[PDB]
């Protein structure tokens, strides 16, 4: 059959496929056959026909789409004889792109991993280029129709050509029907997380779950590390404990009963898997392992790591970790730090994630692993795992950063070790601004090196902190609405619960000048302070940028202006987060009740503009439509739920059930929030002179005309000072 | 019967604890002195093999040393040391380095104001 989709052309070596206007792929082979088989990267190459142009003659081809020129000039690929012009003019002359040359632009995506460093590390680039074109190689392996490895791509040379100029939203969604959606997370995994690497026993991790509980923490998963297993107790010629599968049965003399009270509590049990050692012979499982692999137990063969191999895989799945799912372990903490060796040239992290994430499959509906990132198309085994980071500012300050530009090659589920994990320095004020940034994150972990004193328990802290991150674990809580709609999105529409600001604001120069900045869902903008306080105002601060529109702290109903770049101060127990005019947020009213889904939704409204939100859930879907100032409340199906409506400062209905509308038109638009308060509060806290505090009172309460209210702080000596009181007066203007 | 050959390689365990390790094409091995090596004389020590088909392991009282056939790359040559001194540095790649190497020296100290790098010991 010499059938062809039309969106094929074939040209000397090459093959071009046209799958979107913007979106082509690049072949070549010295067989003249090419590859239609799914390799670790790509899952899906089946797209709707599309228009382009081709300019054929002898010895050259122009593909030609609304976006981009495609050149080829015959012969191996080389930069010569393969480049593209993009039609577009994001720059004056980065708008070619060259087989196997670097040009700039490219916004980035993500790395393996955050180990071993403190605060910033290089990225590999993504799918989003400010000047509209980037390449995705597929240099991997092709894979069986049921997803086993299946060797090398008769295509010797497999690229994706990127020419969706700033249409980064579509970009990201081409790239997720090429590569497969992410899979719909479990609810569950959206709550907080406890892990610690710590000795616990059953006794001291029940009571812990149980002082949670009486400090009014929730938690969703229960981690337990690497001594849930035999350590210090393995004989040293089998080398170390960090590989391990045999319960430490002097800390868990009855791991099935441990587990099933952890269950009891509503929690899911995940244990670290230290893989690399493989099945040794002191393990539980040896016995079992070495028949099956037929091992030599006299001479204590070791049944080797090897995720190459069927036979090892079924071993690890059925004789290792099946016995230990039996006791209750709901889902594995793949932790892979020994390289990317492999006998068939795929990343054993790759292997891992890619079968683990199957196999999860049977234990639950919508099972998850937890593990490093493993390449483009890894985000269809979340969720990522970024590991050992250095606790400081410095990592703080790197990762919103690094979260939302990982979106940029799709991989939109990573959890960092939520105060850093290892090394670095104590700062009870890191560690409570790292957990206000883990909340707003798209997984809340918390967890620590084996240090007797990095434990990120609330209760560690003093009063202070310990009240905040109370609140803000509290509010994660409030948040698994929300972050449980945004995931059923990004499963089903290829959108990510954050995103940098440029995919909202893509022709905005200063949407690429705030790195830190973020859209969490499509209700909420964050600006994690990332920088210790200045003593001086006891205060931290972030220079954010305000788009058009009436914005409002999504805490206080402090409003700015925008479009406006201006410098915000928070208390070390506030954290800037602005919703716009017309915002609708979801939040549990009950967040320390472990329902299975919420029996009551508080409708959060900020007044000012019409709204809409969608509340996706495992068995319904919920529209709230705030139009000319009706809030209407309807759902696919029936259900018992409660709905509580707070517009503004004010609760107008507590506790109505089913479908309603309610005229907001006759109530309160106003938040409390003024001026004068927050004047008093903030040089009230600050620890500079009496007397400056004294005239800066009297002065502003005095003097009517804003102009010269801004003329006055103006004079102050005090640098930082003027630009706290500049952003009281901004949103006072 | 210090020596063993499989595939392409020949193994010579001279202690327990040191194993010459060899790649020949042509399955002729060198017998000769070298520039660095003088003396391949050492008494006869015990040590296991787990050969198979495709296979072999060598087992010391110290070390695993594997491999699994054709030419010597990281993948098809390694070996786990039977030692605790790390949690996960117990292995040797093939053309790998690993941490924990203590230095030798270097040629000269022309034109060196206070540290240079020096070569593995
Ligand atoms: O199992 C012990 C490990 O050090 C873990 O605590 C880390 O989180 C792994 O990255």
């Amino acid at each position: 059959s010499k059938y062809m989709n039309n969106n094929i052309i074939k040209f000397d070596k090459a093959r071009f496929t046209v799958l979107t206007e913007h979106l082509i792929r690049i072949e070549y082979s010295e067989t003249g056959e090419f590859e239609e088989r799914m390799t670790q990267m790509v899952q899906n190459r089946e797209f709707s026909e599309v228009n382009f142009d081709i300019i054929e003659k002898e010895e050259t081809i122009e593909i030609i789409t609304s976006t981009v020129h495609l050149y080829y000039n015959g012969g191996e690929f080389t930069n010569a004889s393969l480049f593209a012009d993009v039609k577009f003019n994001f720059s004056v002359y980065s708008n070619r792109w060259y087989f196997g040359e670097k040009s700039d632009g490219n916004l980035k995506g993500t790395t393996r991993t955050l180990d071993m460093i403190d605060g910033e590390c290089p990225l590999e680039d993504g799918i989003m280029s400010k000047n509209g074109f980037a390449v995705l190689a597929d240099k991997g392996k092709v894979l069986t129709e049921v997803g086993d490895i299946a060797g090398n791509s008769v295509s010797t040379i497999d690229l994706y050509l990127f020419a969706y100029g700033r249409d980064y939203r579509q970009a990201l969604k081409d790239f997720y029907q090429l590569t497969g959606n992410t899979p719909k997370l479990p609810r569950f995994a959206l709550g907080n997380w406890w892990s610690r690497y710590y000795d616990y026993s059953d006794k001291s991790y029940l009571a812990l779950m149980d002082k949670f509980t009486d400090k009014k923490v929730p938690l969703s998963v229960s981690v337990i590390d690497m001594d849930w297993h035999k350590v210090s107790e393995v004989p040293s010629r089998f080398g170390s404990g960090w590989t391990g599968y045999s319960w430490n049965k002097k800390l868990f003399p009855n791991p099935e009963n441990f587990i099933d009270e952890l269950h009891q509590r509503k929690l899911k049990v995940t244990l670290n898997d230290h893989p690399a050692d493989g099945i040794r012979a002191f393990e539980d499982p040896y016995p079992q392992v070495a028949q099956t692999l037929d091992l030599n137990t006299e001479l204590e063969e070791a049944a080797k790591f090897d995720f190459d191999n069927l036979k090892f895989r079924k071993a690890y799945f059925e004789e290792v970790h099946g016995p230990l799912e039996k006791e209750g372990v709901d889902f594995w903490w793949i932790d892979w730090q020994q390289g990317a060796i492999s006998k068939s040239g795929v990343d054993p992290l790759w292997l891992l994630n890619h079968y683990q994430y199957q196999n999860a499959q049977k234990k639950h509906k919508n099972n998850i692993i937890l593990s490093r990132y493993a390449g483009p198309g890894s985000h269809r085994y979340p969720l990522g795992f970024s590991g050992d980071s250095v606790i400081s500012w410095a990592s703080l300050d790197f990762q919103p950063y690094f979260t939302s530009t990982a979106s940029n090659i799709g991989y939109t589920w990573w959890s960092h070790d939520i105060g850093g994990h290892m090394q670095g320095y104590k700062d009870a004020e890191l560690s409570l601004r790292w957990l206000q940034f883990g909340v707003f994150s798209p997984i809340n972990r918390l967890h620590s090196s084996k240090s007797e004193f990095t434990s990120k328990e609330p209760w560690h802290f003093d009063a202070v902190i310990e009240q905040s991150m109370i609140d803000f674990l509290q509010l994660r809580h409030q948040l698994i609405p929300y972050l449980y709609s945004a995931n059923l999105i990004t499963a089903s529409e290829g959108r990510a619960l954050v995103e940098p600001l440029y995919y909202e604001y893509p022709m905005e120069e200063e949407a690429y000048q705030h790195r830190n900045q973020y859209l969490f869902g499509e209700q909420l903008m964050v600006a994690p302070i990332t920088e210790k306080m200045n003593s001086l105002l006891q205060m931290g601060s972030v220079e954010v940028w305000f788009p058009e529109g009436t914005w409002y702290d999504f805490f206080s109903g402090q409003p700015y202006d925008g479009k406006v770049s201006l410098k915000v101060y928070r208390e070390i127990t506030e954290m800037p987060v602005f919703a716009k005019a017309g915002a609708i947020i979801p939040l549990d009213k009950n967040p320390l009740k472990k329902e299975e889904i919420p029996s009551e939704i508080i409708w959060k409204i900020f007044p000012g503009a019409d709204g809409e939100y969608l509340l996706l859930e495992e068995d319904n879907e919920t529209k709230a439509e705030f139009v000319n100032g009706i809030f209407t409340v309807t759902s696919k199906k029936e259900s018992s739920r409660k709905h509580t409506i707070i517009y503004g400062e004010h609760e107008i209905v507590s506790a109505k059930r089913g479908e309603f509308s309610i005229d907001l038109n006759g109530k309160e638009e106003n938040f409390d929030w003024n001026f004068s308060t927050a004047l008093f509060r903030r040089l009230d806290i600050a620890e500079i002179s009496y007397e400056q505090k004294d005239e800066i009172l009297q002065q502003l309460s005095l003097i009517e005309e804003h102009e010269k209210q801004v003329a006055f702080i103006k004079t102050n000596e005090n640098q930082e000072l003027q630009n706290s009181l500049f952003e009281l007066l901004y949103s006072g203007k």
